[PDB]
């Protein structure tokens, strides 16, 4: 009987190409491979159909949808995604129809990684004072246009600050994630700290930690800044 197994997870960097496997075993002369997208609804939009018999391949593209560049199939009927983009991050189903030999299907997740832009930081130059009795708004950090979402941490004198997200009198960091119109993700974080006199001499920066294929990570540091203190 026909059987089909594929890698359940494929990862690619934004802009690079990938070919999703669909190599069944147990087929007879004549079979068809069909590619679909799918989501949590189980709806299955058709992308392409390939029919193989002996010395002929037949291909019908179906997407409409309008990807740029278009999907393609290779000579073995596999799905080719040239120049992967965040929109291509989803699950793909290959179904093989093999006549008397039966049918089988297999799903793969494609994850697409986009490194965010250079981390930007915007210190509060208007109101900070080492004489102000509250946790003050120190600075805002922006890490834009990545996938998946980056995470931001803050530093003082080269040391990571362990601040929670919950508001309190001593220090905390807030964050917001936004989905850009492109589908990419941007994070903003604002640091709040109770200041001490010696903060006048401290350097600060934030860093965006981003994920990469194969369990890897990178870090993008903001420029370092010193506080502008008002007396």
């Amino acid at each position: 009987e026909v059987r089909l197994s594929v890698p359940p997870l494929v990862e690619v960097m934004r802009g690079k190409s990938v070919i999703l496997d669909c190599t069944p075993t147990g087929t007879h002369d004549h079979y068809m491979l069909e590619w679909f997208l799918t989501d949590r609804s189980g709806a299955r939009p058709r992308l392409a159909s390939a029919e193989m018999q002996g010395s002929e391949l037949q291909v019908t593209m179906h997407d409409t949808r309008g990807r740029s560049p278009p999907y393609q199939l290779d000579s073995q009927g596999r799905l080719v995604l040239a120049e992967a983009q965040v929109g291509d991050e989803r699950d793909y189903v290959c179904v093989v129809r093999a006549g008397a030999a039966g049918t089988a299907e297999a799903t793969a997740r494609l994850n697409v990684f986009a490194k965010p832009e250079a981390t930007e930081v915007s210190p509060n130059k208007g109101t900070l004072s080492v004489m102000e009795d509250s946790a003050q708004e120190i600075a805002t950090c922006n890490s834009r246009n990545g996938n998946p979402a980056p995470k931001i941490t803050w530093y003082r004198n080269g040391q990571r600050l362990e601040v929670p997200v919950e508001m309190n009198p001593e220090g905390y960091m807030t964050s917001r994630t936004v989905r850009e119109a492109s589908g990419l993700l941007s994070l903003t974080s604002t640091l709040y700290l109770r200041l001490r006199k010696d903060d006048r001499d401290a350097s600060f920066h934030c860093a965006a930690h981003y994920s990469l294929p194969e369990g890897r990570h990178g870090r993008l540091d903001s420029p370092t800044f010193h506080l502008t203190l008002h007396y």
